[PDB]
């Protein structure tokens, strides 16, 4: 009966969101964004830990949640995931200083598949401290892919089954943007790149004498120009983006088309951001929903909420580590 705290540790914000789970139907129970220091977390590399710390610390009150333990999550260019091949029945440092994980081929019975985990220990002690400084316990340290797979499956009722789909989740970041490729449910393609929400905010500022406290993004409150010269070239710029990222998984792999196109991120909720994507590849393209088959508990907004859905893709899948391919970046103990 514990449930576990699904925890999103991202550049510019921590995540919480906390999942329960009966007669068939999800529940969230609490959900809370708070906002991280400037250069506290770069490209998802904690570098100021005590920042973190206070700041996952006000995310616990904020959501008014009274779980210690939770889930995290690990990703990057020191993050590797791969499918490798070999036979039955077995008995970027020096392996010592690399954090590994395993879980067990389709053609052939005579060998076998194994996923396959692993980044350097630092990575996962740091997420560990972190939590620690707010007095949370990590149960399980996974990685990203795996949890907007399980998030992912959530979006049934949005999409048809997407166990039969090919799908382009576009998850974008404020300082990174991943493209990630379902097929029926597995990720068989993933490339992250430097480009997110940070690029339209900072151009807010520096044109309209504004500083970074990213407000006048949800609330308005710009002049009439904006909308012509500010935020729809930054609407194209992520379009070329996301058309450019289809391209390479295009030509990487059999497929010439995806099915659907999903939009994850803070990023992914701009006015018709959807549509000018949907019009430049001509595949349907929806912002990401896993609220929608779901009940409330009371003392959680259902507005605030759905703004904030699509950018809490990752922290829901973290938290559906709660209930019974999965992988534990933890040691043994
Ligand atoms: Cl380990
Ligand atoms: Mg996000
Ligand atoms: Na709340």
């Amino acid at each position: 009966a514990n449930t576990l705290l699904g925890i999103d540790i991202s550049s510019t914000s921590v995540k919480l969101l906390e999942l329960s789970r009966s007669g068939g139907r999800y529940k969230v129970e609490a959900y809370a964004v708070e906002p991280l220091p400037p250069n506290a977390v770069v490209e998802k590399n904690i570098v100021e830990l005590e920042g973190v710390g206070q700041a996952l610390s006000r995310v616990l009150v904020k959501a008014k949640t009274n779980l210690k333990s939770a889930v995290v999550a690990v990703a990057g260019s020191a993050v590797i995931t791969k499918t490798i091949e070999m036979e039955a029945g077995l008995s970027p440092y020096p392996l010592e200083e690399v954090a590994i994980d395993f879980e067990v081929s389709a053609r052939n019975p005579e060998r076998v598949d194994v996923l396959l985990a692993a980044c350097r220990k630092e990575n996962v002690e740091v997420r560990e401290a972190a939590l620690a400084l707010a007095g949370l316990t990590a149960k399980v340290v996974d990685v990203e892919a795996y949890a907007l797979e399980r998030s992912y499956a959530l979006l049934s009722s949005q999409l048809a089954d997407t166990d039969q789909l090919t799908v382009a989740v576009v998850d974008i970041g404020a300082t990174m943007t991943t493209l990630s490729v379902l097929h029926n449910g597995r990720t068989i393609y993933t490339r992250e790149q430097l480009f997110g929400g940070r690029q339209l905010t900072e151009e807010i500022q520096r044109r309209y004498g504004l500083s970074v406290e990213g407000l006048a993004k949800k609330q308005g409150g710009l002049p009439d120009d904006y909308d012509s010269e500010v935020l729809r070239p930054f609407k194209d710029a992520v379009v070329q983006q996301v058309s450019r990222s289809l391209q390479f998984f295009f030509a990487a792999g059999q497929f010439n088309d995806v099915d659907y196109i999903v939009l994850a991120g803070g990023t992914a909720s701009i006015q018709d951001l959807d549509r000018l994507i949907q019009q430049k590849i001509g595949t349907p393209t929806l912002v990401a929903n896993p609220f929608a088959d779901m009940a409330l508990n009371g003392k959680v907004n259902a507005g605030a909420l759905a703004s904030d859905a699509p950018a809490l893709m990752i922290a829901c899948g973290l938290a559906l580590r709660s209930f019974d391919a999965r992988i534990n970046l933890l040691p043994w103990r």
